[PDB]
């Protein structure tokens, strides 16, 4: 009774988790296909992550950015080496990472002109709730009560090359894009659209920023979605799965975008040894030989079953996604919220999203048998919906 | 070589900490009077905090705000009961907590008028680096490269009743104040100024927001500084020490300010069981019988010694503070940065701040003998500065 009423929740209190399962106070087991909203990349209570956390906790958890710490240095090196090789800034959340990206873009633009501060983002995009990220978020409903927001932002239709082109100008300092939109209902960008974004940013001297907070850290079958697409951004933001459950966020920039100087930006908790230790553990597991290959295989298996379901069930209008980031859209007469609720009642946890969809976001360590259970449960719900 | 160059650091890599001491890779011991910048309230590797973290890590660290979790519920109850009894929203950092406060203020204002969106904050205040909090931050140097920022903010001089009065209007939805400014060099508000702020907010129907991210969680000798002053805000933000090192932030509102509704605001990591477990541990330790009384006694002891130093050393221009949040200002010909560096070379860690000051921010568990060592080290540095 002491929490603000800001969330729409499923009626369950969870106290323990192991792998793909989470349990309530009475021991009832739920198959967790939410991953805490694409966060628990290694599932719950993964032995290596738990051990790393316990080990670091008895050593040092926070020293501040007045000094250096080893986990922070190691994670920065791993992120640079496993991406397009740039510099790293550690934040604590997805919205903070995007705020850093916005600031990097703004300073970059002012290197050329005081008028070069415009930022373009997509309609229905989601980049965060803090005011900078909220302005980038192309969704009026989430902005209205809090206006006026940050000036200089304009929106274009996702995957619409023509619309993005018409809104470009020399005064644009950055273009923000989620390689695969998440909150809007899992909408993959087309390779062509991303390629055009890359070309337009080069033409107008703007920074291409990829927000991989939800689609990053192995969920697509590669470490980052941009690697699947073959389009390299100037700036890349990551969070959620980066820490496998421990709050952490990061921004990676190439040399062109490496414009921040001492005092330009900072954070008290960002880069602390406990969170970075978690990140190092996660990256080492994700990059382990054969791991991402298994993710791709499991993703193909799950997608195959859901696509069959799309043809077989008239209430299922569409299935979209990549790797283990999949969205299922229902016909308008069927409520995605009702479907999610019925799934919950049958011990399957899914995440509602826009466009009347539910998201299947299982941990990357999910078992084939668990994929079978989830699909079976959804089918039974739909057979009575 | 992989981290962005955003910080001015002391040349040391720390890997272990215990109590008021932190150690480098070779085992050299440093007396940590930074508390990781007012974060490590219980010192490093406190047995109870370490045990709580290890215990929770093997159970559940993140489930998302789609569900309820026990540590989150327990911490919300403790924060409400130990303050002015309101509702709680969990963020992950100080800047995120203030962003939530800004959003709460904005929605409150629109309940009365679409023009009621102005927010007042103090010159030299510091509320965070994300764009909303950065606009609240009354420091142009930190804003310039990133403009335009959020519209509707205006600044007044801290502790200047007349200036605050002249900037008030019916279009103001909130007044932001740090009961004791930190980054600017530890500047306590006068009780009279805070009382006038409270009256002006009631007169113009605005929310009084106290940012206790740095002065909160026991550092002043009471749980929160507002309790020392006897002036109650509508909204209170907290972070840093709340988690004793684990990233966490919170916003507490009374009924008047409880205006957020489902979907208005949220966060992926906010309120996770691991961070809230840490917060519960911290609050239980801080509220333990006699704990805060000891903090007040140690604060009085340290302040006494530093005030004597002010009279004795001509290079020391002023000493300000409350509890264990103390700032030492040097004459202009003496560099606060040089003093901090020399302290570091002599194994004492302090935090530089504005107004040519250094901050003494020892853990609340600091020993009297450690206070003696710190003062002795500073005196020796000044005897040769
Ligand atoms: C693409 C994207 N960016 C940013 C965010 C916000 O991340 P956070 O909640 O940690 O601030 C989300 C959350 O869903 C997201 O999907
Ligand atoms: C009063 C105050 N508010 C907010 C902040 C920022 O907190 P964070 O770095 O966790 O975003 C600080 C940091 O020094 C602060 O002193
Ligand atoms: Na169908
Ligand atoms: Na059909
Ligand atoms: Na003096
Ligand atoms: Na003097």
């Amino acid at each position: 009774m002491y929490l603000m009423n800001t969330y729409s929740r499923f009626p369950a209190t969870f106290v323990y988790g192991k792998g793909s399962w989470i349990y309530d106070e009475k021991g009832n087991a739920y198959l967790d296909f939410t991953s805490g909203i694409a966060v628990n990349v290694l599932g719950h209570s993964h032995p290596r992550l738990v051990e790393a956390i316990k080990d670091q906790a008895e050593k040092l958890i926070h020293c501040s950015n007045l000094f250096w710490n080893r986990p922070q240095m190691e994670l920065a090196e791993l992120l640079s080496k496993n991406t397009f090789g740039g510099k790293v800034f550690f934040a604590n959340t997805g919205t903070e990472a995007n705020e850093a990206a916005i600031k990097i873009a703004r300073k970059y633009g002012k290197k050329k002109s005081e008028k070069k501060y415009r930022i373009l983002s997509a309609h229905n995009s989601f980049h965060g709730r803090t005011l900078g990220s909220l302005t980038a978020t192309g969704q009026p409903k989430y902005q209205k009560p809090f206006e006026p927001l940050v000036p200089g932002f304009e929106y274009f239709e996702f995957n619409n090359v023509e619309d993005l082109r018409r809104k470009m100008s020399e005064d644009v300092c950055a273009v923000f894009l989620e390689p695969i939109q998440g909150e809007s209902g899992i909408v993959p960008a087309t390779k062509e659209f991303l390629e055009e974004a890359r070309k337009l940013c080069d033409e107008y001297d703007a920074l291409l920023v990829f927000d991989e907070v939800q689609c990053g850290m192995g969920r697509t079958g590669k470490l980052f979605a941009y690697q699947k697409y073959g389009v390299v951004p100037d700036v890349l933001t990551t969070a959620k799965g980066l820490g496998g459950g421990v709050p952490i966020g990061a921004v990676i920039v190439n040399e062109r975008a490496n414009v921040l100087e001492p005092g330009d930006h900072g954070t008290t908790f960002g880069g602390n040894p406990l969170a970075c230790r978690a990140g190092v553990t996660v990256i080492k597991e994700l990059t382990k030989e054969g791991f991402l290959e298994e993710v791709e295989e499991k993703g193909n298996y799950l997608m195959k079953k859901l696509q069959e379901m799309k043809e077989e069930y008239d209430v299922v209008a569409d299935v979209r996604g990549m790797g283990l980031m999949i969205g299922i859209q229902f016909r308008e007469e069927v409520s995605n919220r009702e479907v999610a609720t019925k799934c919950f009642e049958n011990k399957l946890l899914v995440v509602p999203a826009g466009n009347n969809t539910i998201r299947f976001l299982p941990p990357l360590t999910v078992e084939y048998g668990e994929i079978d259970l989830a699909v079976e449960t959804l089918k039974k719900v739909l057979q009575g919906i």
